[PDB]
């Protein structure tokens, strides 16, 4: 057993009655000078390192020749100028394990910390010498975090594209479904997690093909992408879709295998129409999705259910089959408690405040259920015959770090810096092979700019997760990101000369968006709260008008801006809570060969236990408060993992989803049970 595990064991050893967290900081200098010290190659001096590293194939040569030598020189010496230690065993290893570059034997290490943020931001600036220094400095005192997909493999020749997430729409045929998973494994062996909906592909029995695919339906469909993935991938559909009861039963614990799907997570888009049937204790009706587009010339999922519902109920053209819309929320209920699976979008708060409802309405979400956007479905054709593309969705995304921010008293700063940064990202992408998701970078120009370390910020400053305080907190902080994100967007629309594809139909340019942000305050109600913001300027009613009309002016170069993805593995490496969520548990074991592993949660200590509060011990109708909060000024979601007692019914998983729905949540992810 290693000295550097020995002594994170050491932890849970008590002492005086309480437990050893200073163990922490000694086992992972033991894990710089008994092991990382002594794997790391030995240059004589930068020139020669840089040299050897673009010579042998590590870097790429074109993004270094845009300094010179004594500018890159100067760029290293500020991100070694700060001494930064790790605080953690845990996130010392995670950077070193799964981030650092090390050789192609992968027998040494290439590159310090310091080495992997100074080579990103030289990246970022694209010659700008003293933007790169600020990239540093925003990096090595952790108030940004860059996406795993940009932060691995940014200024590396060997790598996969930056961007982390795909959405694909899927059109009714063979060759949409051939070439779906074709683009499926491209985008995956990009790095980039792959959503799809296949809320267009026709029900089981309308397939009337001699093909193992054809009598299962969309589930047929589901096992092909599944197989294909053994990035990760994901399906959505909508409710109203006939199979929705054979899309669930793929997760089913006792299901046989032909039917079941392992890899592959799932998603279901619900609509305001089903929540009024489920409301009212009446028989529903699902749809065949073909006998629809035969009689209307339109897909189901792009017409408005609200309205057609009767319209497809009375059409004896269109094929139905009854169901009981209470029970089907009750079985939903019931799988996630079961497997996490599926995850739920509410279609109707998504589409009530999204701002490019003129390009489409949103009609599903991505691997991690944020990603909220419009989209067309593209029609693939076969040789000699001509492509009709549509737009997919494409986005790159990076992490304000709540606490350093607020420290550094940086808010404006930073969300404007990485911004930049997600726009350059954005800029140097080039897909081949999937002209929608082509069009989505260089039209659409979305960006997923969102945070990490909210309750462990909260916690350290005496704020619980579930107090009126915190949401205070939330409720300003998550309005100036927004405020200075839109404000970037429109400088750099300003100073590009360019706007996103359809700006002008936005709710950004008839000014409908910025209705509540020029008639509502959204500085803190509570003075402890506001002692926090001290040194920040909080935008105001008049600054936010000043906005509205900055944008009226120049446009804005974004689609789409901001969005919280969980942070599974980079929140280890800023030391930071994981996303905006509670923390699940104060001290996780895991294991590690034959040893186990402790991690304390970021800044816990005896003193302020009480506040790092478990997740399972908390109200999730008081979370669902908190996310509905941020949400207000977040464009489009927030992973939201809900926390579950197994002594919990499914009349109280029911009640919890459908407040979520009535406080205007956007999208529920994975269900966790203890
Ligand atoms: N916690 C932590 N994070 C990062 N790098 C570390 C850490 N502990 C030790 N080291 C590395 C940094 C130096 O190269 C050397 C001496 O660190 P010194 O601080 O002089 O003991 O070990």
């Amino acid at each position: 057993v290693p000295k550097w595990i020995q002594l994170n064991n050491e932890i849970m050893i008590q002492k005086d009655g309480k437990f050893q967290f200073d163990k922490d900081k000694e086992a992972v200098h033991s894990y710089f000078v008994d092991y990382i010290n002594q794997n790391t190659v030995f240059f004589h001096n930068l020139k020669e390192k840089l040299d050897y590293l673009v010579e042998n194939q590590y870097y790429e040569e074109e993004f270094l020749s845009l300094y010179s030598f004594e500018d890159i020189k100067e760029v290293f010496k500020t991100a070694y100028a700060k001494k930064f230690r790790f605080p953690s065993f845990m996130s010392a290893f995670k950077f070193y394990n799964d981030y650092a570059l090390k050789t192609n034997d992968k027998k040494k290490i290439l590159e310090r910390y310091e080495d992997r943020i100074s080579i990103v931001a030289l990246f970022f600036a694209n010659g700008d010498t003293e933007k790169a220094k600020e990239y540093v400095n925003l990096m090595i005192n952790q108030e940004y975090q860059p996406s795993t997909p940009t932060f691995l493999n940014a200024g590396r020749k060997r790598r996969g594209e930056l961007v982390s997430c795909f959405l694909l729409e899927v059109n009714d045929s063979l060759n949409d479904i051939s070439r779906a998973i074709d683009i499926s494994m491209q985008l995956s062996k990009l790095g980039g997690g792959v959503s799809l909906n296949l809320s267009k592909l026709r029900a089981k029995g309308e397939a009337i093909k001699d093909v193992e695919n054809a009598t299962k339906g969309v589930v047929g469909v589901m096992k092909l992408l599944d197989n294909a993935f053994r990035g990760s991938g994901a399906a959505y559909l909508n409710i109203f879709h006939r199979d929705i009861n054979d899309f669930l039963d793929t997760k089913k614990i006792s299901a046989d295998e032909d039917v079941r799907v392992k890899t592959l997570s799932i998603g279901v888009v619900i609509p305001d129409k089903f929540v009024e049937l489920a409301r009212e204790d009446k028989a529903a009706y699902v749809f065949y999705p073909h006998t629809i587009y035969k009689e209307y010339g339109q897909h189901m999922d792009e017409m408005d259910m609200n309205e057609m519902y009767d319209k497809f109920v009375d059409n004896p053209r269109v094929k139905k089959e009854k169901i009981n819309p209470r029970k089907l929320l009750e079985k939903l209920a019931m799988l996630r408690s079961e497997s996490g699976y599926p995850y739920i979008m509410f279609q109707d708060n998504v589409n009530k405040v999204h701002a490019n409802n003129h390009i489409s309405k949103v009609k599903f979400s991505n691997l991690c259920s944020e990603v909220l956007q419009a989209s067309q479905v593209s029609s693939y054709t076969d040789y000699d015959e001509e492509d009709e593309i549509g737009l997919d969705i494409s986005c790159n995304l990076g992490s304000l770090n709540i606490l350093n921010v607020m420290e550094h008293k940086s808010i404006e700063k930073t969300v404007k810096l990485a911004t930049d940064s997600l726009t350059h990202v954005s800029e140097t992408t080039d897909i081949r092979n999937a002209p929608a998701v082509r069009r989505a970078n260089k039209a659409m120009k979305s960006i997923g700019l969102g945070a990490m370390n909210l309750h462990g910020y909260l916690a350290q400053n005496g704020i619980a997760y579930e107090s009126p305080e915190a949401r205070d907190f939330a409720n300003t902080f998550f309005m100036m990101v927004n405020f200075y994100s839109i404000q970037r967007s429109a400088e750099i629309a300003k100073e590009k000369g360019e706007t996103f594809d359809q700006y002008e139909g936005s709710t950004y340019a008839t000014g409908e968006y910025f209705d509540k942000y020029v008639s509502t305050d959204f500085s803190p109600k509570y003075e402890k709260i506001a002692n926090l913001f001290e040194g920040m300027h909080i935008p105001t009613t008049e600054d936010w008008k000043k906005l509205k009309a900055f944008v009226a002016e120049h446009g804005m170069y974004h689609s789409y801006r901001l969005c919280i993805a969980p942070t599974g593995s980079i929140s280890y490496v800023q030391s930071s809570t994981a996303s905006v969520m509670p923390i699940m548990e104060r001290i996780e074991e895991r294991t590690y060969g034959n040893s186990k592993t402790y991690y304390p949660m970021p800044g816990l200590a005896s003193n302020n236990w009480f506040f790092y509060k478990e997740a399972y011990d908390m109200d999730m109708f008081k979370v669902v408060d908190m996310i509905a909060t941020i949400q207000q000024h977040i464009d489009q979601g927030i992973s939201f993992t809900l926390f579950l007692k197994d002594t919990m019914t499914t009349r109280d998983l029911n009640r919890i989803d459908l407040y979520a729905h009535h406080r205007g949540i956007k999208t529920i992810y994975y269900a966790r049970t203890k």
